[PDB]
């Protein structure tokens, strides 16, 4: 017996949908769900989605509360829908996928991912749930995550981090590093060798290597000297150039983190969604240097150094393609006299 | 197990709330309730009330579908709340009363009208439902309707008409004429002698007496001659004066009905609610004669004639009070040289 | 170059989307689209759909303005989507189908119905548009309408009427009677023998046979005598019984039309959508007789007489299935001593 | 002369409703109130309540701007309505009570708390306002606060802190510690002996005793040794266990504050309201340890130690009831072999 | 070809409107603009203005992204509209001006500021754009900013700071200090000699002189001794008096910044807009001292000291007028026995 009042009862008593029996009084006003608590209305949910308020409330209550892949990974792997769960996208305050399978009567296209309506969609399967590995084997298109070996299936070790209730973390009390598998048209696809983005924040950035510790603690010229980075334009690409009206370079998150500790700046997230490469309209508060579209990627500095040092520097300009988070990221590489001028995630 | 989906199931399958088990998918968008029917959304309800959309939907689904007293009668009798029913006010597209008793968890102040929260409120009791005559006996304040006699209690015969699903009618297949009883502080009141308004429409007006048939069929001067109405200003009060910029008189619905058959006119219902006296901003389309506040009452022409002929015509101006639909209606009576100049429901 | 301003320009200048170049200023406020005309805002569209206002505006502007099958026919034939058109559902003030093909970038699942996304969906094809008969030949699932014959394919003659801009009519200046073809999994189906509903209105009902003329002009007992209908409960089923609180029978639109000419009544369309059988909460204004769920079908009286006269009257109660508008309609048949007691479209 | 424009004038010129004469131009759009300031609209208020925008604006403008009891105290004391003031609930961005007395024409149930409509409600009275102590003496149900002695009335010394414009504080320039009194059915009730919650925040937590200073500065094992807390499960209850997928214990705010200084974590306030015990869906960012419903109380560590040390530890499981903020708080006490296993505010 | 989809394409690809060709799918729901990105809706803009959502979206996309005068300066100079640009007011999340010139078809009153509709309005002109100095010379009313000399026009050196994408800053990589010019009724007006407010924040306040460094680092009595400020009531005016229920003085931002480092407090910005003098409802969290209307100005402490030391202290009370940000600011000066009691920006 699925109902708005039962979903609300579960949120109030269990912190989320937990299949418990019960009902609480609910009032819906505009895009907000309230419940009566001792005569007064208490807000349970504000709809920030393009779905009807009561439908979005139910999908949010039915969100997966285990560590799940970050939405950028699912998107890069072509995931269209999840099997019998909701992957909540905390970057967008919305369900990661339009439709559901066995979750909500309003958004369900099927009750089971074995229904033929699901065959053309890449269904997300979670091996931690009974029967989901078998459902992936029977699925025409799909992405599977597991905590271990699936007999005969060649795995892809994914990122160390996962999203647990919107908190991206590397698990200590829980497992966040999964094996990934993908099928396209009934055929298991070999996932490519890839780098992974680190998913760090500007305000709580922590270094994850000796090189990263040295970047944050050492001065620009001594770091470049220590890591033999002369001629690789790190002064522009990583540290950033704030001397002209147009802000130069600044494409690695660690470079923004170093700058942030000294001088504040505004980052306008004009397409707010989870993605491997992020685009910001940046305004440096100290200098007034700005850039409408500043592409930023959070790679471990060692990974970025390996990528830039593995390029041929004899061409004026060329597209450099790098697999990051399972997707092909195009970078624009500009050279002059055998040295780098700039290297940035190519603005499509 | 009360729920939005269960209320919606009942509306879809039973035409209203009928206590049936079942659920249908629902979507709420702004003030509208939809249900999914074969992949597409179908509108079930548009909220025109000041209550939350899902709460108003439930009270409307739980509306009384038997002939009930017209809201103007309940209001005139001081009814605050109904016992275990919702009197739906079709003039306002809203519940007639703010709160409920044993109807909806969001609006309920009590489950049974015997709860002490109900003692100071005039509760409406319906003798057609088992135990309601007995609950009126135990209630401090209340109004009771019955189809037959109540032992020891003398009845007040109500109007012939009742509202059945928003259609005011005099029943032939159902009883619409009720016996009324009222208690104030545990004491059964003596309800006053009263006239009743006829609750007719302008577009489907039917005469209910030989005098009314004669008013509609005869010319003004011969009707006044036949019923000895000279000096009673019916030319102004009932027929209406459309010769000046300000529309004169026209306070009886039968007079508006007679005019409507010949020439159309606009009636702006600027306070849309059920009331004994209605106020309209009228604009006569043929002449351009108009009046911002034209008070209109639908009395049987014989009743209006009895009222006007029972007045002292020796005073220039005075307030004439008449019990109509159990309430005191003030009329302004203007006389000159022993004859009526005007007589209208006093705009206060 | 598709845009809101271009869609609005087409509506203002062409009465609908006509592929014309141009832009007009637009303002969107809540669910309404306005355009500036000489300094003031003029309403172009009010969104009554569950889609975003600008998306619904575009689909409505791009509606098919030729006579098209009534939505009840398309639904009964399992149509999921239309090829390169929008079938506007005027009963719901919304698009008949969730998604589009080659119509609007927000709702398109494909640009051409030959895309593999369309293969599992029953696509509606219109033989009056070039290449659509050929696209039906290549489609896995679909419904085709034509004005003439299709080589090798045997046709199913559809209803005489079609919907032209929301007006259901039998064409004189345009063709409204189509040949129907349907394919399921690449195989041209044999469409079943079917009756068709007449799609008439209560307020403008016209008889379409001598029997129907006789039903409307003759008295109940002489019509039943003339057409040898004794023992078939037409007094209850067709004419209606208004003598008890629950309105008896009244399931044929012609019976409601005959009643409507004499006495008015309220029909509450509680599931407002196009369907072969309609359900109304009816309240007879004259008697006060009412029914929460009164199923009404508009069959030609001759067709209804053929159906009822082709039934075995020896069973107390049974389900009678009749193909109407290509769908299986279940009727409940109740008999006693070899005569009909009642026969109604089964409320399920 | 109460008006929207006058309320807006007071907000603009006095910072709140101050009974001043004047009007400013106002525009209402959706749930926001604006005023024209030199040709442009400036936002004065955004309605986050379930009341109409103009009504909520007026109640917020008419909010009590003196230190008042925290809403959790008023709720625990059964307060239904306030006499001639609005207690604004800053946790909910809404009025603490549905109705008013002598405040706003839309929400007023009475002008004076002596009206019989108020007799069944527990009215809040403020002794700092002339005549309110006398109104409490005449009230059938009520809660009174005073800054001093009321002759013959036995007082209850309340918490040190009060809310002043949504800032909970212990007054230095103003008095925040009141005497509390309560009446139920005309009878003055003896308020129970109680502990009080400290109303601290996680981000600005300050210790209020030597034990609390020692908890925050000392390591877990030396604090437990110093205060003889061996066998009382403080490692689980207060410090928290982050080693398993389900976060263990962590029910005292001081324990969360200590953790917060070292590692950040997410606290989802899924029922956002003021209450003695708060429930959070917690996700520890460092470990990934989480709990859907983690009940947290802010007791002074000395008070919590007194409570836990005053319990019999010979039973496996039992409900321990403790008066906190005038209300009975149930705790679940789990013991094994004479030692505590867990002790938490019982999830109802 | 201006369109909603083209504006959205520019925002997605260029970070703002940049005149680029292209379209992206857009959905408008209530007051939010979304775009489809790989099947899911991503929020591009939330309308906080009183304009229609699509119109506000376009004006925000077309905002001036160069350093522009702060809105408080434009308002103080009487600016009504901008020539061929939108000055976005980040304090109000809205356009600084109601109408536009050559920007958006919905808000344009003209395409060029030379149109006679513009003659009575004070048009803002930007000398950094070709032809704008000439348009100011031809304009009847206007305000011009330049980065240099305009032949024959006497300049006014404006504030050092400008707003760049809502970040107020003193430019290093860009010029933020402009020359200002104003015309009223075809006549160039001499701008008055003025002080400028410093436009600092409470949370990131930095001193801009040795006196300001000394105010923040020295104790109250030694700063007053060092700068010979005895008898000038800085203890009240600048430092603030938190000893009584009504918070005394505290009218200089530097005084609030000094207090903020020690004890937190709530500043309610009840008229949220950019202005030379700001009014806050302040509540000191430590003491509970509060003031409904606390006028605060951010003057450099040296400028405030010069103003207060340039006043005659022999009158009990008088209005002191000071030009600040080109506007006349009235201050109330209260003296006793030749010493200052209080000096505050006069509450109108
Ligand atoms: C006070 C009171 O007598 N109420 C009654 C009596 C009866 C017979 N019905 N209701
Ligand atoms: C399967 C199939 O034969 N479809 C056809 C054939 C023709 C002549 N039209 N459509």
């Amino acid at each position: 017996a699925m109902s708005l009042e039962n979903v609300a009862f579960n949120v109030v008593n269990k912190g989320h949908f937990d299949g418990q029996q019960g009902e609480v009084p609910v009032s819906i006003i505009n895009n907000t769900v309230y419940t009566k608590v001792d005569g007064v209305d208490v807000e349970l949910f504000e709809n920030k989605t393009t779905l009807p308020v009561n439908v979005a409330f139910e999908l949010w209550a039915k969100r997966n509360i285990k560590p799940v892949p970050e939405v950028k990974i699912l998107n890069n792997l072509g995931v269209d829908i999840a099997a019998n769960t909701v992957i909540w996208d905390y970057k967008r305050d919305a369900p990661a996928h339009i439709s559901t399978i066995g979750v909500c009567s309003m958004t369900d296209i099927a009750k089971k991912p074995t229904e033929t309506i699901c065959a053309p969609l890449t269904v997300f399967f979670d091996g931690r749930v009974d029967g989901q590995v078998d459902l992936f084997r029977n699925a025409r298109n799909g992405v599977l995550i597991t905590e271990g070996s699936v007999k005969g299936l060649q795995p892809s070790v994914g990122p160390k981090q996962a999203s647990l209730n919107g908190v991206t973390l590397i698990g200590e009390a829980v497992k966040t590093q999964f094996n990934y598998y993908k099928k396209v048209d009934g055929v298991v696809q070999q996932l490519p060798e890839t780098y992974f983005t680190q998913s760090r924040n500007l305000q709580e950035f922590k270094p994850r290597s000796q090189m990263e510790i040295d970047f944050l603690e050492l001065a620009m010229d001594e770091f470049i000297e220590r890591y033999k980075l002369e001629g690789y334009a790190f002064e522009h690409i990583v540290y950033g150039d704030f001397s002209h009206s147009q802000l130069g370079g600044l494409h690695l998150l660690i470079g923004l983190a170093k700058r942030f500790k000294e001088s504040p700046f505004e980052l306008e997230d004009f397409i707010p969604m989870d993605s491997t490469v992020k685009n910001y309209f940046i305004t440096d508060a100290q200098t007034g240097s700005s850039k409408c579209v500043c592409s930023v990627i959070d790679l471990l500095l060692d990974d970025f150094v390996e990528i830039i040092k593995s390029q041929d520097l004899s061409v004026v300009s060329k597209v450099v393609k790098v697999t990051i988070d399972y997707t092909e990221i195009s970078f624009m590489l500009w050279c002059k006299d055998g040295h780098v001028e700039t290297f940035y995630p190519k603005l499509q």
